This record gives C-alpha cells, structure tokens and sequence, in this order.
C-alpha cells in the first residue's frame, strides 16, 4: 500500500483546513483555528491502489521537502488569494530547486455568489504553470475528491 505526501498552501481564510476536514471527515468547518498547522492521514482506494495520503494543512520544512504534491489553494471570492497564488508557487520552486512540481491549482468556495476570480482567469494561471485547474467547495464537497485525487495523479505522471 502506497503513500503519498501532499501539502495544502495558500493565503489565510481561503478554505485549506475546511477543504482538508471536508475531505477527511465529510464535514463543513464553519471556523477552524487558523493557527492550527498538523498534518492528517486518510486512507484512500484511488483507480484500484489502496493508498494512505499524508497532507499538511499548512496554517513545517520536514514536509516541504519531502512533500511530494501541492495544493495551490486560492478563494474564488478573494482576488488577493488568487494574485498570491504566484508567490507561493515561487516558495515552491525554491524548496524543490524545480518548477516541474506535481502541483494543483484549487479555487475553492465555488458555492458563492458574485465570484471576483473568473474560472478563466484561473484556467489561465493554471495552464502557464502546466497544471490543472479545479473548483471546489468545501461547503458542499464539490470538487473536494478531484482536488486530492488529481494531485495524486499528477504525482503518478512524475
Ligand atoms: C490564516 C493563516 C494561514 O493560513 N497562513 C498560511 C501560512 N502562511 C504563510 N505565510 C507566508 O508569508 N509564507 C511565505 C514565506 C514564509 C516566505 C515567502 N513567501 C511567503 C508567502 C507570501 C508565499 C508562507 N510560505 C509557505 C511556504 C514555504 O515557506 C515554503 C514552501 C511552500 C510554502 F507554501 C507556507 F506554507 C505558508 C506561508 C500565513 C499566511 C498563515
Ligand atoms: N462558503 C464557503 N465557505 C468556506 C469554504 N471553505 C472555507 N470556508 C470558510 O472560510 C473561512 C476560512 O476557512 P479556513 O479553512 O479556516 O481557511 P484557511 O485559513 O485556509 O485554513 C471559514 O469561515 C470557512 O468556514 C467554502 O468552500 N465555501
Ligand atoms: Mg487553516
């Protein structure tokens, strides 16, 4: 049984411990500590292997450089999350001397109304990166197993 290692980064407040918790527990977290940084195991059966995926919900080296995937997490509602989204991937790079990173692109609290972040706008950041894209809302808990999932494929690509 394998293991994969992930790392969930992005600017406070836009949803990496509520995305982590829905995935993990099925649950919506309406206020998690945001101080609150510990890393959580789920055992997962992902296209037939049977996996225990190892994430940190980041709120600290030992798993930046030895993770193997990250989640680059901004709120579709929050342009300030998206524009930071460069700067973490910048972090990224530096800690694994590389920009062929398995990396995911999540703009997360997709059930709001009014978005600031168009899905395009995304798109676009996702495709000059050379990763996907996905929506999700931990609220509802779509796109919550894509996000982790696809991570897991893109590490399987590399
Ligand atoms: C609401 C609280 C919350 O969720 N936070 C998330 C973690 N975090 C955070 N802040 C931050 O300034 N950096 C960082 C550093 C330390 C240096 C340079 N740039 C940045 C940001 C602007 C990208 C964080 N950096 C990382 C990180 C490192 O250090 C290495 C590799 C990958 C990374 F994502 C990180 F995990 C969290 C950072 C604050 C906002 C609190
Ligand atoms: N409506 C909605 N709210 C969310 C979603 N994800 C997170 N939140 C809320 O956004 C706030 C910050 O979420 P949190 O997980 O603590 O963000 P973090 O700082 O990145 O860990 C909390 O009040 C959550 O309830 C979502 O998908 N939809
Ligand atoms: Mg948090």
């Amino acid at each position: 049984m394998t293991e994969y290692k992930l790392v969930v980064v992005g600017a406070c407040g836009v949803g990496k411990s509520a995305l982590t918790i829905q995935l993990i527990q099925n649950h919506f977290v309406d206020e998690y500590d945001p101080t609150i940084e510990d890393s959580y195991r789920k055992q997962v059966v992902i296209d037939g292997e049977t996996c225990l995926l190892d994430i940190l919900d980041t709120a600290r080296d030992q798993y930046m450089r030895t993770g193997e995937g990250f989640l680059c997490v901004f709120a579709i509602n929050n342009t300030k999350s998206f524009e930071d989204i460069h700067q973490y991937r910048e972090q990224i790079k530096r800690v694994k001397d590389s920009d062929d990173v398995p990396m995911v692109l999540v703009g997360n609290k997709c059930d709001l109304a009014a978005r600031t972040v168009e899905s395009r706008q995304a798109q676009d950041l996702a495709r000059s990166y050379g990763i996907p894209y996905i929506e999700t809302s931990a609220k509802t808990r779509q796109g919550v197993e894509d996000a982790f999932y696809t991570l897991v494929r893109e590490i399987r690509q590399h």
